[PDB]
């Protein structure tokens, strides 16, 4: 009995009005969320965002929501985004490279928005039911 869920991955991207002490221009948000009303806790073990190696710590673990990194810099880069799942089974994890770009300035501010689908074909009863909870 298969089961399909949609996760949502998208940023937003603004121009500072001043940059900061680094000459950082911009301050961005990236994050994974589900569809509007649906919570992803029910079967997300973790989001894990792997920023740029400039930035400190680049492994950014989320085990709870909001599933979001909040940072600021000067370039865009991509961000490869890992997704645990709550199972022990295949797939225990699902990879996406999101495209963490910015906008120049006196361009309106970057809203972007990204929709992945996830088809289990024969998942086990437990995730199962926990898929069809979000
Ligand atoms: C210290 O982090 C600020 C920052 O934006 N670093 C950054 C981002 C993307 C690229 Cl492609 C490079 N080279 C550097």
């Amino acid at each position: 009995c298969a089961v399909q869920v949609k996760l949502e991955l998208g940023h937003r991207a603004q121009v500072r009005k001043k940059p900061t002490v680094e000459g950082f221009t911009h301050d961005w948000m990236v994050f994974v969320r589900g569809p509007e009303h649906s919570n992803i806790q029910h079967f997300v073990e973790k989001v894990v965002f792997h920023l740029h190696e400039s930035f400190p710590r680049p492994k950014r673990v989320c085990k709870d929501p909001p599933y979001k990194v909040e940072e600021s810099g000067y370039a865009g880069f991509i961000l490869p985004i890992e997704v645990y799942f709550k199972n022990k089974e295949e797939p225990r994890k699902v990879r996406f490279d999101y495209d963490l770009f910015l906008h120049l300035e006196g361009h309106p501010p970057v809203n972007h928005l990204r929709c992945e689908k996830l088809t289990f074909n024969n998942p086990t009863e437990d995730f199962r039911r926990k898929l069809l909870k979000a």
